[PDB]
């Protein structure tokens, strides 16, 4: 089942947002269940006929999967040179810096929010880092109250 | 709870866009205030004005009608009131809708960017995406 159109909406404001104001050329977020299964993937900054070419959709695996792990931000400049790196599947983009966080409320998970690339050249800022904690309260917010 | 929410939300408004102060009023269909939360401000201050907004002038203009507010001089817009006694004075300011798309709950503000810098489209769009999450919080405590 497709996700709460209020719920849906909020969450692509917020990618849109964090992705924008963070300068980074993608970003993403995944919703979880229980077990912290992903339900929904919310992203921007790929065009229609890549995610095409890609086909299948993201398990939350690799380097993502360390922010469900280890609920703190993990800032990275090459993301794939990581040893949890499961590496891009293909017809992806090769993607460098990663700034990532896990999406929760209190001691709840709800998801995981990510951005990549910074139109810099440069590694994600203590300021990206301090701004998508933010973004991403606000999204478990978001979450645990669409939810119930 | 509700009200800790939205003081997180406030919070991170005020803090992301540095700016001196911001609130959220939230209100009834009738208009009458059911929450106000907001930063910047000492309790002497606060004690000083005395009674709270009913959201008058401008912020009656964002109920009025909701969508996005951004202004370089707050007083100058023709639907000011003015500040009560005692209130710090302000100038700039940035105020959005605190909605779902069925209702509009309240209004999250903000004023005096740091460095009396105008507030940009930037800040804009992430106080819409920070306020989108807040009516989110108030529609499901309206329901229950
Ligand atoms: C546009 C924003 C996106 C970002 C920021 C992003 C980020 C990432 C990163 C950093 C990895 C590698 C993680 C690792 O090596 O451990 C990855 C893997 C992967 N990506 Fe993306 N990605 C995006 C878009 C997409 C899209 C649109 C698709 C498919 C339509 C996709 C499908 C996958 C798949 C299947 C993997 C393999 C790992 C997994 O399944 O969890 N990605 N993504
Ligand atoms: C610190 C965050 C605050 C912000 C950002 C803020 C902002 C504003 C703004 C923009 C106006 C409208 C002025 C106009 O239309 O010309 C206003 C008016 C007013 N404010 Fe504040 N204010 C804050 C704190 C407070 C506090 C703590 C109180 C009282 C305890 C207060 C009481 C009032 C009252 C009574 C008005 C008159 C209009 C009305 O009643 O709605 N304000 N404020
Ligand atoms: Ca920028």
């Amino acid at each position: 089942g497709a996700m709460d159109p209020d719920l849906e909406a909020t969450l692509r404001a917020i990618v849109h947002s964090a992705t924008s104001l963070v300068d980074a050329r993608y970003g993403a977020m995944e919703v979880h269940d229980r077990q912290h299964r992903v339900l929904h993937f919310v992203y921007e900054g790929i065009d229609e006929e890549t995610v095409r070419r890609i086909g299948h959709l993201p398990k939350g695996l690799g380097v993502i999967g360390l922010l469900i792990e280890d609920p703190k931000p993990l800032r990275l400049d090459d993301v794939s040179a990581h040893p949890a790196s499961i590496g891009f599947p293909p017809y992806h983009p090769p993607m460098r810096t990663f700034l990532g966080v896990p999406v929760r409320v209190r001691d709840e998970s709800f998801g995981t929010l990510y951005l990549t690339d910074k139109t810099n050249g440069q590694p994600f800022s203590d300021d990206d880092e301090v701004l998508v904690q933010a973004l991403a309260a606000a999204a478990g917010i978001a979450v645990a109250n669409a939810r119930l």
